[PDB]
DNA sequence: AAAAAGGGGAAGTGGG
DNA sequence: TCCCACTTCCCCTTTT
């Protein structure tokens, strides 16, 4: 099944959900979530995953924080902004 | 102050 | 069975 980081990257590079997420610094791989619209993106993640419960941004960031352990995505010190590793 | 964002141990779930 | 990649819970610390 698809990985969360790909889900997010595929969205950035396609362009749907520009109300929910966008590139802060594309070349560098920095992307940011919208405060008011992040939930709609998080819910789509769950619908797609086929989770039995409803996906929230809180639970999605919980998973996101795990990539900081393996390096795929890291949190940047700006509100709702993360950064993909040399893979973006 | 108050609310949003950030955090993380640990048990639980689904697919392979 | 076990492993992985989250997912759910629940509650606490920091930034805005």
């Amino acid at each position: 099944k698809i990985r969360l980081y790909q889900f997010l990257l595929d969205l950035l590079r396609s362009g749907d959900m520009k109300d929910s997420i966008w590139w802060v610094d594309k070349d560098k791989g920095t992307f940011q979530f919208s405060s008011k619209h992040k939930e709609a993106l998080a819910h789509r993640w769950g619908i797609q995953k086929g989770n039995r419960k409803k996906m929230t941004y809180e639970k999605m960031a919980r998973a996101l924080r795990n990539y900081g352990k393996t390096g795929e995505v890291k949190k940047v010190k700006k509100k709702l902004t993360y950064q993909f590793s040399g893979e973006v």
